[PDB]
């Protein structure tokens, strides 16, 4: 009976963080076995180039690192697919959605290039997308200091985003992110329990193929 | 007068480094402005770990290792652009065409695929093949240790440069690489001063769109 493979993807400070967390505390309380990945993955080697990449101390060709992300998604399948299958739900605090969304906010980045390198990999089961005004985020404190954290960069991926969402290949679930956190912990914990009891049903899929 | 930019592509053991120095060389004794440069480029965080990868020093999931060799060429995409519009002719052992064929040899990796990331990368004026029996080839002394280094995997990667080459949107050129290294140089040669005369008629292209 394999596990689910649950994405949350979502505008900045929508909450992706602290929903995946609670989310996978819920999902085990509740005797589950769910754990919790994030992208970009930064101990990897690859991850250690994209968090100085983020963090602005290395500059990276805009081409290169966009794979580099999608390639730290890949180095990641051997173990995805084995928690599955051994029955274990994976919830992913963003993945390929967010790579084609953040490259293809980018000048000339068309979306068909920007999804070519991520073809193939683990189909989620579930999307969540965590849906908040771009301004209620901002109140949410402030903007960081890593890179794409301003708010036209924002406006251009949510953009690509509603594109994605046009892909009735996937299971995309609209979550209002803008009440509280437990709240939308309680909305996003009942479509997970549904996900995970529907996709011991039908094998896992491979994205955008 | 933009520079040409020149490939040289070709069988294992084939000549291709031999003939990418001994071209420059005689390109800039000619009076041409030309440099030569190589993929992998190993000198780059991605190259080393590339290099780590061919060595067998690591292993490296299939999917992500393509794109690594990718990244590594658009790493140095801004220079390529930079040098051929400065007038500077490159000659380049080794390019896209190589990542196609040596991914599109393992199983379930479709040559589409393995295409996309390279899509838009500087496209290639001239394509040089260094055409030679794969048992000649063998015949150039003996397999060294690197990762692919067997007569099975060859096999499956010409096969694969053979699907490139009905590319014609390029200007492949196949070259008869077992003569001897003077005669195979003349050839290329002769090839490349017609490619550069006639590079600085149309701008650089883009490959594989
Ligand atoms: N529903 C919510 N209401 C109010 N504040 C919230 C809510 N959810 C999260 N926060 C706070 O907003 C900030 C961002 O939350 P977080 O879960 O880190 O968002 P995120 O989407 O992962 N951000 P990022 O990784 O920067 O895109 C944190 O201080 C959270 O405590
Ligand atoms: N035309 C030739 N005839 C005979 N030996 C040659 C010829 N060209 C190169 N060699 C020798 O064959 C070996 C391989 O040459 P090299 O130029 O390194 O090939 P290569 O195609 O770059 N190999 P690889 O990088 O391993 O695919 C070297 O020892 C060369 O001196
Ligand atoms: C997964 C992924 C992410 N991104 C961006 C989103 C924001 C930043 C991560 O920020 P957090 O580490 O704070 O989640 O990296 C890309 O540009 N491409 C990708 O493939
Ligand atoms: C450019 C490129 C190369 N290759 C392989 C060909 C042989 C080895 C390099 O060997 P040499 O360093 O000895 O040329 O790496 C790939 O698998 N993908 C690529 O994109
Ligand atoms: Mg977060
Ligand atoms: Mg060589
Ligand atoms: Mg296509």
């Amino acid at each position: 009976r394999r596990g689910a493979l649950i994405v949350l993807e979502g505008v900045d400070r929508a909450g992706k963080s602290t929903q995946s967390r609670k989310l996978v505390e819920a999902l085990c309380a509740a005797g589950h076995r769910a754990e919790l990945l994030r992208f970009p993955e930064r101990s990897t080697e690859i991850g250690k180039l994209l968090s100085s990449y983020l963090q602005k101390k290395s500059d990276v060709e805009d081409h290169s690192v966009h794979l580099l992300f999608s390639a730290n998604r890949w180095e990641q399948v051997p173990l995805i697919k084995e928690k599955l299958s051994q029955g274990v739900t994976l919830v992913v605090d963003r993945y390929a959605f967010s790579g084609v969304a953040f490259t293809g906010a980018k000048e000339n980045f068309s979306l068909d290039w920007c999804k070519q390198p991520d073809v193939g990999l683990p189909k989620p089961d579930l999307v969540l997308f965590l849906q908040l005004q771009l301004a209620d985020a901002a109140k949410r404190g402030a903007f960081g200091h890593e890179r794409y954290e301003n708010g036209a960069f924002q406006e251009r991926a949510l953009r690509c985003f509603h594109q994605l969402m046009k892909d009735t290949t996937l299971n995309w679930k609209m979550v209002d992110a803008s009440k509280s956190i437990e709240a939308v912990h309680e909305d996003i914990r009942v479509l997970s329990e549904d996900a995970i009891a529907t996709a011991t049903e039908k094998p896992l899929g491979e994205l955008w193929k």
